[PDB]
Order: structure tokens, then C-alpha cells, then sequence
RNA sequence: UUAAUUAUCUAUUCCGUACUU
RNA sequence: GUACGGAAUAGAUAAUUAAUU
């Protein structure tokens, strides 16, 4: 024995990872390697679209998204199935500036999460209002802190 | 040696919104 | 003049997984 879990069980063993990384682990057991190809790269520089294809043995599938991370993610998940066979920060800036208040400021108040995934806690400050948010990135903690503050400063 | 993934920093290119002059 | 967001490319740093030497 000592063999790896089934292709269904490995999904539940590491559901926090991308389907790309699970295909990279599964490929070695079957003697295949998931080859990744960029099928499309176009956009109006404001709403672009990308396409990825993945190849595993005698099978290949595609996926798309507004970024190469989202497009590769969709193409990878599709292979496992066959193998199993507006800005809140900007909206706040417009609100604070329209009411005649001073510009907002952002500062990190905490850090957590292991370095392979990370997390952050960010604070927002306004002329008299203050609020906090969190996320896997400083900008992502900022967008959350702004989203909660939009409820604080608005009616 | 090869493949896959997140975060931080720096540089380059493109695009949008608000405020001010 | 100031503030904010999105996509792509390059360099540096930290972390995680699989295969191989």
C-alpha cells in the first residue's frame, strides 16, 4: 500500500490551493505533466480577457478570466473532472471629497497568516471617522476597510 | 534540475473615476 | 497639483507543494 489518496480525496486534502497545483501533484502519479498554453491575450486595457488550455495525457481543456490567474484556474479545474471519469476605495474617496473633508489615509495595524498565503489588517482614517478591514493583501485589506467605512460615513 | 501557488518591494507600459488649478 | 482602482511585462526578497538528480 502507501499509495496516494484518490483523485476525489486529494481535492478535500488541500482545498485551499489552486486546481493547477493539485494537477501538478496528480500528474506525476499518472506519468503525465499538465502543459499550460495561453490561447488568448486581448483587451481594451480596462476589461481584458485571457484564455488558457491545459494538456494531461490524451486530454485537454480550456478556461477564461479577466486575468491570467483566473483564466488558468478555470482551465485546470476542467481537466480534473475528466480525470475523475466599482472600487470601494474610490467610492469612499468621492464621498469624503464631496462633503468637503480631508483626504483619507491608510495604515496597517496587524499581520498574520504564514508567508505562503499571508493576511493583513488595515485601518482607514477620515476627518472624524475611523474603520478597519482585513485581507490577504494590504490593498485587499484596504478595499475591505473602505467598504465598511462607506457605511460609516454615508447615511 | 523541472513544474505549480500566495505575499512584500522596485522599475516599465496601457486604461478608468473623483477633487483642485 | 492631489487621491483611488484595473490589466500586462521585467528584476529582487520570503514562504508552500509534487517529481527528479
Amino acid at each position: 500500500g502507501g499509495s496516494l489518496p484518490s483523485i476525489e480525496q486529494m481535492l478535500a486534502a488541500n482545498p485551499g490551493k489552486t486546481p493547477i497545483s493539485l494537477l501538478q501533484e496528480y500528474g506525476t502519479r499518472i506519468g503525465k505533466t499538465p502543459v499550460y498554453d495561453l490561447l488568448k491575450a486581448e483587451g481594451q486595457a480596462h476589461q481584458p480577457n485571457f484564455t488558457f488550455r491545459v494538456t494531461v495525457g490524451d486530454t485537454s481543456c480550456t478556461g477564461q478570466g479577466p486575468s491570467k490567474k483566473a483564466a488558468k484556474h478555470k482551465a485546470a479545474e476542467v481537466a480534473l473532472k475528466h480525470l475523475k471519469g466599482c472600487n470601494p476605495v474610490g467610492a469612499l474617496q468621492e464621498l469624503v471629497v464631496q462633503k468637503g473633508w480631508r483626504l483619507p489615509e491608510y495604515t496597517v495595524t496587524q499581520e498574520s497568516g504564514p508567508a505562503h498565503r499571508k493576511e493583513f489588517t488595515m485601518t482607514c482614517r477620515v476627518e472624524r471617522f475611523i474603520e478597519i478591514g482585513s485581507g490577504t493583501s494590504k490593498k485587499l485589506a484596504k478595499r475591505n476597510a473602505a467598504a465598511k467605512m462607506l457605511l460609516r460615513v454615508h447615511t
